[PDB]
RNA sequence: GGACUAGCGGAGGCUAGUCC
């Protein structure tokens, strides 16, 4: 238990850290970062991918 | 508060509902 919100995993939540699917940044082993899982630039995000569209 | 169901999210919170 502890953190029922974790149930979000029931929707193959996406890791906002690495940008994978199956775990969240919270449950992400990687350190708290902000590397666009699109271009690989640390600072911006996919939503604001200054490289290319967001799928 | 908890747990679910939902739902979205670059941030995981929020609410509702039911239960006490
Ligand atoms: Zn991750
Ligand atoms: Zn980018």
């Amino acid at each position: 238990m502890q953190k029922g919100n974790f149930r979000n995993q029931r929707k193959t939540v996406k890791c906002f850290n690495c940008g994978k699917e199956g775990h969240i940044a919270k449950n992400c082993r990687a350190p708290r970062k902000k590397g666009c899982w699109k271009c690989g630039k640390e600072g911006h995000q996919m939503k604001d991918c200054t490289e290319r569209q967001a799928n």
